């Protein structure tokens, strides 16, 4: 297959205890026979096919526990010190100064481990509990204090100014015929100009971030949404920005029609930011997950029951409400509490129609809408503790895209290590 | 009683561990005594009094334990080989190429495993993960994807086509009085005469399957809708569309009143090919279980409480709204969030008016409707697991009515064996 | 204390495994050796003072394990025998042929074990799993089926029967004032005051019931709802009648207003009978135990924030909705999603107003009502076996209510046994 | 660091079962050695740097093992049974006449348990539970039962005595402009001035109790709120009363729109009371929960839903509903039930309007609400536990105050112990 040994050990694991011993066996056996046999060349460097090292591989395919025995290696005798990947330096009783290699997992050149573990395929079955492995917390934890966060809050209150000002402009749009408008000189217009140019900006400036991500990524269509969901979110905003643009000086109204939707998607984006806050991103996480995940069967059938009992009702009435999208829009009106349910006179056999419109209520309003509660109550029971960890995967994803842009033409933003050399990064724990 | 001693084996299991063991310990001895003695005779082609070899008791009756033995029986001793159910073909490490007989499993002509599990009476415990024994989950998957797949959605399309048409010729029904109308040469009329024949024709077809269905099955009252659910529906459909033709053409306007009760059940009945999708099928499934164990319960609660109330207001008003139909609708809208709690000024004791309406609205509004969701949340978190399977099981009988209908006059829809020779089955697991 | 060590032997226990084990113990070796020492007399006859023998002691103090060990206790040895409680008749494999004693278990003369059982204090922690012990459970199944069934149908129709001729004759009440009203020679008329009488008939009749119970039971006020809460609310509907009819003959049209509340507290006791049926007496029992237990807690909170919310905005306004219980109404209607949310004009500081209806808003519409829904969803998360249990007392309840009556003069509700002899009855199990 | 061992030994617990007994096994030991060896001497008085003995540093930090321990520690060895912390008087067989003392439970002059338990930190890990060791539970029901029951309830009565004074002065205030107004000399002014003096007076009362508190307990900003919640709510209250006086006297109807929340803070403060009754309280502690915690996010999301999409139609239309505002309120009006959905025909792009409050009505009313309860549905399914002790901890509060404040200048409110003596408590148990 072209791969070492090493790899194929990751490949055999399956995360059970008995496995994970007998893994860590054949690691320790072939890593001290390996380092007695050829002291100058290191195995774990050593690339699969896909360019990656054994330790990314257990990261990318979901391997918590050799990826926990490999961060978690120490190795302290003759002829073996030099492939340690943990030492200790204070060994206090309750408390250890453990000391941590850093190799290839900020800085690898091909696949890094946060690279590979952030940006995985959302198959991977553990990438929510794979980051409490002790040294990746300590660094994302690290990470995220000391720089990212204050250029997250900066890029969100950014951000929030852009969304301000988008909406200010579109709020005071004018309400002539036929746009592009000409520029009054009194300062109201120059300002509403001014934002105009900002709000397009920032469409342009999202859209590229989005093809940017699109390009390096390349996702497929089967998991475009499991993943990179937020990035759509963003992308879209942008495309409507753009056909704004378009119609705008197209001397088209409709460019409205377009703006709002961006800028609907411009304010609902925020809670991209309001993931990566334990405290605050549950609602967005969950969000994401009904609707990809639970919103297109509950509307297919909800979208059954109210088209087949909508066509029912306008087939059933005769003469205002003859069309099906009215009678659509007084069907739904029970879902939203405001069903009238004598809402026509115009028609025959009252009793038909009354047993209609009770059968819909019925079958929506208390039937169909209380499944949808008794799923979700099931789903959440089960899965509260998953979503509170891609919380903490998504704060890696935005550490990560942090550190990638950093603006600065230079690479000084580095972790730790002040003392002899990989950069060594210092837990006390 | 006229069975064997195969079959007494298969009726004294009960599931559990030490039963199972001990059952299949029973099996062993006389399948070798069976050898050793009578080399000439099969044992499992023997039947009980009704027909039904052993295998397909254990199937019948919900024994797990029995038929996940003797689907995967593998014999290979001297003289006892020829008794074997499956075969190993590759021994390698993490799998196997098994190798399966299909002996009476998807073709007996008298009843297969997969026709007594699918069609079997619905108190059989574990019709739900008995389909999760390996054979049949492969030989499902084999046939759905290979034939079926492609066949149910050909179906379902055809069926929405039919909807389509069914709806549009409804919708636009000509609204001359005394049906049945004429003909007028203009082509409108023409696609909505053909719509109607189409239409009627659909009816008719659904109407004659479900005999078919109920004359092949003959399922008793007590347990006709418990099983047999979608068939009813589709039947009832028919009925109603049947109803409207014979209204249609007895000069009789009502057949409207019909028609859309077929309409708004035709629509609905789209939920039936939801069902086989493992992720939307969730909420079919769950409509047929609450409207048929939980409506019934709920509703006569629910009339109570509303004809009690009902009466109450209605004999306490006196003087529009003096009937007891229009304060029943009056008092139903609290139940949909537009009660209007002081909807008539036409009667005495404000304060005995007021009162009632209160307890009522607390008693239903916000009590038994809450009450129910309660019910629901234990119910669901611990049947959402059966959901789950029963997924399954709707797909197994669209595969048998795939296979039994087929529409060609020939039999060349086996799934697999063609090498010495009872129909081999591979899977390499 | 003035009873015998039998009664200290029931009193010890606490079902627990080791307790059980050694009760029961202990329970063997003094019946056999005061059997071996007093041939003549009985220990287990041996009553309190209060009555009760130790079998009515350990069911009436909810005692699972003595109960189930002496209703189950089958004595076969040599001058040992004549004590046994029950035998083995055909000791065949899977099932036994059981025959049970019933002295003191439905016939007593002072106490007997469904008595103790059914009518006991609420408190008996294990009523619940009580009737389960196989002799209880297989006479209250039998006596049900046997005669029972039919006769509570019956009640339970002419409870029908009498609610549609109360409802008929409410609904049809003369509209004219002072009543009582001389009737024309009219049959509508005659009909009625038939139905008027018969109502009335139906009132007094289940006020003696009333009566009858509470002077039988002489319940305590602390716990006069957590039990007989049926007969309350049947009493309480009485009450309610007969207030009508003083009124009715005291020339004040307000029997009306009391007339209503019997009628729909008629009907909605109704769902007594849904009690006994487990399919449909869940909501039953769950409405009374979240009436008593639960609607006290929330609505003090709710009436708390709808009074004080309302007090601030009947305060804010000034000038039609100056009044407290117009602005209570208005809060009201925001419970039942009729809220308007600006409903008067005729005040000042919209901002002030505004921000309480939302406050008020936030805090019952979305806040209090979703507490209410989540603290269910725990309780009933535990409570539905509960529950499901509740309908077996009140199963028997119904059973030992209808041969107390049982309307013959005689004695011949008897059900098995004719051989040598106390009430043999025969259990297939 | 200042401290004996003995606080280290209590700092090193972490309520685990091994952990538990080496400590307790540490301590034990250690304090009879030293007992042993300076019998002049106590150890136990011996008070960390922060002025706390061991004990109260085992209550301070949650650690139940070493509390259950040292409350319940007898000592029978000479010379050493002297530092006993309890005694037997009576050795009957299922239950004990122990006899408890109190040295630094109610009166220490530094910090007692009960005083570091109820006012701990919030963080300590067990508070809620910790009450619930033996002698302490007996403490505060005995002390609950025999003389602060009657004071919390004549409270819970003044303050409601306070609160319809000033609810009657509020809703009967004067209505002429420009306040403060002349009273005239009929009575109706001089109550209503009464009633606004005593309103005042309970203001000025619950805002120097609250100064007192916080200056008492010097709470931070970080977890002002998630402890010391109820006595915020009361001084706010208070601080709008006296707001409410300075617009009165400052001649400015303002003083209305401060006054209504006071009221409505008053009302609503009502429910303080209720926490300390298990039955009732239950309530006030989910609502406080509720708000402290999940309101922030889920307001946070929802606002941006309301404001975004309210953004977004306020944008579209154009021209009456023009206002940020209006449309803000129309859009808020789906979440209660009442959004009309066609609410202006001022604007263009029907289709993009209609879009526009569907996918609102669906992302809000439908989406978010739903997984509010989703979420809140795991949460109180974890933690009806944890509130159920809650409840217990504030009555442990209410009767600290009660002791506290107390107003005779004396301190007769000792429970027991009149013989040879640290305030001998018996607990027959
Ligand atoms: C591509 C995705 C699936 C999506 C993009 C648009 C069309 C969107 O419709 C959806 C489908 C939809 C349409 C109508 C109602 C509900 C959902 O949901 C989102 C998407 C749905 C959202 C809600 O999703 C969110 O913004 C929450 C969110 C959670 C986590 C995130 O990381 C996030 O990043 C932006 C956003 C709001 C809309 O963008 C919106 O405001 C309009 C007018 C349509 C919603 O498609
Ligand atoms: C025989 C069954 C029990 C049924 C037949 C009719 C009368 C039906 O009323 C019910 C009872 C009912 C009446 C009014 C409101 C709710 C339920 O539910 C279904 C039946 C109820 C349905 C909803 O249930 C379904 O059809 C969904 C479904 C789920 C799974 C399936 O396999 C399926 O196969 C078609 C259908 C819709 C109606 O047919 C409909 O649209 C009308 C106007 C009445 C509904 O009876
Ligand atoms: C004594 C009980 C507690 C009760 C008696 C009356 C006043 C009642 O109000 C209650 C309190 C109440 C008032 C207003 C709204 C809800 C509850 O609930 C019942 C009682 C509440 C009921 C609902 O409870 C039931 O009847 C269901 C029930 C379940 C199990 C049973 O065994 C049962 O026996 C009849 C009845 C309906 C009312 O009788 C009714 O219809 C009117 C107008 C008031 C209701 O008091
Ligand atoms: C400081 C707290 C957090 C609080 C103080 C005020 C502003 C309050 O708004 C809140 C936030 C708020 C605002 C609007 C809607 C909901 C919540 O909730 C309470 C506070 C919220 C309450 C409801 O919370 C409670 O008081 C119940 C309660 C539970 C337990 C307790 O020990 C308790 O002691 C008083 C009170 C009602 C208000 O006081 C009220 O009536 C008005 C008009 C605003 C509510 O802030």
């Amino acid at each position: 297959v072209g791969n070492t040994v090493l790899h194929a050990l990751v490949e055999v694991a399956d995360n059970t205890v008995d496995n994970t011993k007998f893994v860590t066996s054949m690691y320790n056996e072939i890593l001290i026979l390996g380092a007695k046999l050829h002291p100058t060349l290191k195995l774990e460097e050593i690339t699969n096919r896909k360019g990656l090292t054994p330790l990314a591989l257990a990261a990318s395919s979901g391997k918590i526990g050799v990826l926990a025995y490999i961060l978690q290696r120490e190795i302290h005798e003759p002829e073996c010190r030099h492939l340690s990947r943990k030492f200790t330096e204070w060994a206090y009783g309750p408390v250890h100064s453990s000391l941590y290699d850093l190799s290839c997992i900020d800085t690898c050149e091909k696949n890094s481990v946060l690279e590979v573990i952030a940006y995985s395929s959302s198959e991977t079955p553990n990438r929510h509990d794979m980051l409490l492995v002790e040294p990746l917390n300590r660094l994302l934890q690290d990470k995220w204090d000391r720089f990212v966060k204050r250029i997250f809050y900066f890029n969100f209150f950014v951000y929030c100014l852009y969304m301000i000002i988008f909406t200010a402009a579109a709020y005071y749009r004018p309400v002539e015929g036929l746009p592009p408008y000409k520029l009054k000189n009194t300062v109201g217009d120059y300002f509403r100009v001014t934002g105009e140019i900002l709000s397009v900006s920032g469409g342009v400036y999202f859209f590229f971030r989005g093809i940017q991500y699109f390009l390096q990524r390349r996702p497929s269509l089967k998991s475009l949404f499991v993943d990179s969901y937020s990035e759509i979110l963003f992308f879209v905003q942008s495309l409507f920005m753009l056909v704004s643009v378009v119609l705008y000086f197209s001397q088209r109204k409709e460019y409205v029609a377009s703006m709002v939707f961006s800028l609907a998607m411009g304010w609902t984006n925020m809670l991209y930011y309001t993931r990566g806050f334990q405290q605050m991103g549950i609602y967005a996480v969950m969000i994401e997950k009904m609707i990809l995940r639970d919103l297109c069967r509950f509307m297919f059938v909800y979208l059954v029951f109210l088209f087949g009992f909508s066509t029912a009702v306008v087939t059933l009435i005769e003469d205002s409400y003859n069309s099906l999208y009215s009678t659509c829009l007084e069907l739904f009106k029970f879902t939203i509490g405001m069903g009238d349910l004598e809402f026509t006179e115009n028609y025959d056999f009252k009793a038909v129609f009354i047993i209609l419109l009770l059968a819909y209520v019925i079958l929506t309003y208390i039937l169909l809408l209380n499944m949808l509660i008794a799923l979700m109550g099931e789903t959440v029971n089960k899965i509260a503790q998953e979503s509170k960890n891609i919380w903490k995967l998504q704060r890696a994803i935005t550490i990560l895209d942090t550190e990638k842009s950093f603006l600065k033409c230079m690479r000084k933003a580095f972790r730790s290590g002040k003392l002899l050399y990989r950069w060594c990064f210092r837990v006390d724990e």
